[PDB]
């Protein structure tokens, strides 16, 4: 299917605790479910590229990559890292994420296409996982 559209978040659960374990500190943390807490979404896909747009009041970040191709981008506390996307199903791609400098937790994401049209989002930081869930403007 077509991942294309305005994305509004409908559910949002245990974002703070994944904040926790990249290790984000309570300030950051707490402006971060705050005003920053509608993060609007907004996809264009082609075939097996995509841009991602993902916006709150005060920041904005762009993502352009290639199904199957490595790009960069940041982990969610911030850091730079190397990602690769891959299909998992036809409703479903899977982006393994590996820090450029350093260690960190392992992280990664997914992101998934319902029958009914809500877009599920997934990210994982070793054991702790934070689920959101979208639906179309």
């Amino acid at each position: 299917p077509n991942f294309s559209g305005n994305w509004k978040i409908i559910r949002s659960e245990n974002f703070e605790e994944l904040l926790k374990v990249l290790g984000v500190n309570v300030m950051l943390r707490k402006i971060a479910v705050a005003a920053a807490s509608k993060p609007a979404v907004e996809i264009k896909q082609e075939g097996d590229t995509f841009y991602i747009k993902t916006s709150t009041t005060v920041r904005t970040t762009e993502i352009n990559f290639k199904v199957g191709e490595e790009f960069e981008e940041q982990t969610v506390d911030g850091r730079p890292c190397k990602s690769l996307v891959k299909w998992e199903s036809e409703n479903k791609m899977v982006c393994e994420q590996k820090l450029l400098k350093g260690e960190g937790p392992k992280t990664s994401w997914t992101l998934e296409l319902t029958n009914d049209g809500e877009l599920i989002l997934t990210m994982t930081a070793d054991d702790v996982v934070c689920t959101k869930v979208y639906v179309r403007e």
